[PDB]
């Protein structure tokens, strides 16, 4: 049922975001929503390159670093690289073969292609500081601590790809394979792709700038210099990734695309509180394993975890969420210098 | 069988570049193959945007032509908008589930998101000089001549993503799906992927140097000076394009990557040669199309003709293939002024 090019004649503002005709003209002289367009327009205003940014200097504040504050800068950056790993294939593989509008798919493309800029100051970085760069690397497919986290974001995504290839497949309705019965409906497909996309939205908009507080911390004592000035970069090209997500979410919440989107948003609205708040507490048990060695200066576990709260609060608002905690504050402020 | 982080830790640089193990951390420290990561650094270097080019000029210029030569101008350019759409989003659709090493992986997404600025800029283009972009773009796709390169075209990767769907979900061998006995096997497969691979390297190697031709041709002339400044940067990115799937080609025919690749290659050498002669052949009714009513200075359907000769051999003996036509210099050689 997928085509790489759709031979109907078709008018692209009239289709859904999803599940509609596969985009066969690639055309950006006219947008359904052009906040995709505008996103598009921006990420590619930000290109830049990691090569560019000199993190020499860093390897020796990582040396001189004590053992604790390694791990919380090390582990931190096994994070993020594995998050991105993620996010790098994830949008093209996932959301690619379900995209009706020209503008949203080329947008899915832009995405996805910064994500792998950013796998790439990662290893920048790694090969910088480290002395064997495969050490590190190793880890994040081991660490236990990382793969409960790994798992869980990925699942999101590996079923919406599952059941998209039946559907495309077999088509709509009941059937067998193998002597098993196979259900195929487009609305728990559509519940599918909106779970998924809450989680992502929780990826970037929430996981992320938690670690951004932490690579911050260091440089607010001026360590890790070079360090900051990529996560700097790397931090305004996720507040366009999760702006993306965001409109993405509310226009199907407010079935001004899909209505049969707008139903499967109040059906939904406990899954996607749970998974939210789920994500949260993920986090501060990460904030956990982060401090078990001690803490540093101007971060540790209590101010950590208060700021996954108000984080978590704020996002959740977004996207019409009710609040789970009753933070009201940020803790750190000065986080607010280094963002966009 | 597709997962969007495989949990297990693997040594990337022992996997073959397609159907190992799904690629989990994205690490640009060590590679299997050099040429994937070179090409990377340098269409990251190439990067440009199509709107800084100023193409006002040119609305003037195509006002000023015959309608002969409008209509040579406005169908090589839909052409071109045509194949780009699907190169755009193909690549990452089809290749993406298949790659097994990181910097190949990479390298997809960076020529797929390389293709949707090609298709901007033809956006760009068409609404400078043409009134009604709508007319323009509507043909693209209800127009008898382009449809019938499209899905010739298509069809290569449509095939390749729906027998990956298969063998992702069920699995290799026979089964059963409402009745009808489906065969999955992983030769047949490996198949349809070189032939696809096949398939792209004709597409950019061939059909886009021949359009390439015509768009040098007015600027030759001193016409459409800005839509040739836009095919020129074009152009340089298709050079590293080919360059990518040639190497793919030849590294799976060559035996060095996977044994059973050397041994399809073998089996396949025919379907491949008539494969490539197809597409010249089609190019060359497209000469015929594009000149029905009349030539230009500098090109017709001759000088045409014997361009697509010549570029055809060169191409096909890059990855083994017999030479289909007689040897002869350059007819064009104007175009080297143009090209990289």
């Amino acid at each position: 049922a997928y085509t790489t090019f759709s031979q109907t004649k078709n008018d692209q503002l009239k289709e859904p975001m999803f599940f509609g005709q596969p985009v066969n003209v690639a055309r950006y002289d006219q947008q359904k929503y052009d906040i995709f367009e505008k996103l598009i327009e921006k990420q590619l205003s930000f290109f830049w390159r990691p090569e560019e940014v000199d993190v020499s200097r860093d390897r020796i504040d990582y040396q001189a670093l004590p053992e604790h504050e390694k791990h919380i800068f090390i582990s931190n950056l096994k994070y993020q690289t594995l998050l991105d790993s993620i996010q790098g294939r994830s949008p093209n593989v996932a959301l690619l073969p379900l995209i009706s509008i020209p503008e949203l798919e080329t947008w899915v493309e832009t995405w996805a292609f910064s994500e792998t800029i950013h796998s790439r100051s990662y290893t920048h970085i790694i090969r910088n500081i480290v002395n064997d760069p495969s050490v590190v690397f190793d880890d994040i497919v081991t660490n236990e601590q990382i793969q409960k986290r790994a798992e869980g974001i990925s699942s999101y995504y590996d079923e919406l790809i599952e059941m998209t290839s039946y559907w495309h497949l077999l088509g709509e309705g009941t059937h067998t394979v193998n002597g098993k019965t196979v259900t195929v409906s487009l609305r728990e497909l559509k519940k599918k792709l909106y779970l998924c996309l809450m989680s992502v939205n929780a990826l970037e908009a929430i996981r992320f700038y938690v670690s951004f507080a932490c690579s911050f911390a260091f440089a607010e004592r001026e360590l890790m210099e070079g360090n900051a000035k990529i996560i700097r970069l790397i931090a305004r090209d996720e507040a366009l990734h999760l702006t993306g997500t965001q409109h993405m979410l509310n226009l199907l919440r407010s079935g001004a695309d899909d209505p049969e989107m707008a139903e499967i948003a109040e059906e939904c609205k406990q899954e996607c509180y749970d998974l939210f708040v789920q994500a949260a507490q993920q986090e501060k048990d990460w904030a956990d394993y982060l401090f078990r060695d001690g803490s540093m200066i101007g971060l540790n576990k209590d101010i950590l975890c208060q700021y996954v709260e108000y984080i978590t609060n704020i996002r959740m608002q977004a996207v019409g969420l009710d609040l789970p905690f009753q933070t009201r504050s940020n803790p750190i402020p000065w986080i607010n210098t280094w963002l966009v």
